[PDB]
């Protein structure tokens, strides 16, 4: 069975089998909670692009890496934007399992370009949770080396 976690750092230097990034549709090294990522796995990066609501693992070296594309919310219509952030969340949650890896660090997906007035986790942590609880890895939700954590955290213990 799986079970939640919270970590305060930036995703990139988890220690987690696979490690889940915020992609922005293309896979391209682009701004945010993502660059800290591809410092560490550039290769990984390299053509990861998928469309919105799915999952692209890359093997960088011996890890697998699993970009979630996100919808913009400031481009789409409040429907298909939650329905597609369940979907993005969804493909993760199968390449966890297809994969098969024991252990996986996730973000909170919907922050800087994607919310569009959505800035709140526990949203958003409802869809990824309704998906990965599928999985039977450990889920260590990350975001940012901040205050943010903290909400994570009680959010997480009220869910």
């Amino acid at each position: 069975a799986p079970a939640y976690t919270v970590k305060r750092a930036d995703i990139a230097t988890a220690i987690e089998d696979a490690v889940v990034n915020a992609a922005n549709h293309r896979g391209q090294v682009g701004d945010g909670v993502c660059r800290a990522v591809a410092r560490k796995w550039p290769q990984a990066f390299r053509n990861a692009a998928t469309p919105v609501g799915t999952a692209k693992t890359v093997k960088c070296d011996e890890t697998y890496i699993i970009h979630a594309v996100g919808p913009n919310f400031n481009n789409t219509s409040e429907a298909e934007g939650d329905r597609d952030l369940a979907a993005a969340y969804r493909a993760v949650a199968a390449e966890i399992n297809r994969l098969s890896i024991s252990s996986v660090a996730i973000p909170l997906l919907s922050t800087g370009i994607f919310s569009a007035g959505k800035d709140r986790v526990h949203q958003s942590l409802s869809h990824l949770l309704a998906a990965m609880d599928t999985t039977e890895a450990r889920v260590t939700i990350y975001c940012r080396d901040k205050t943010w954590e903290q909400k994570i955290k009680t959010v997480l213990q009220n869910r």
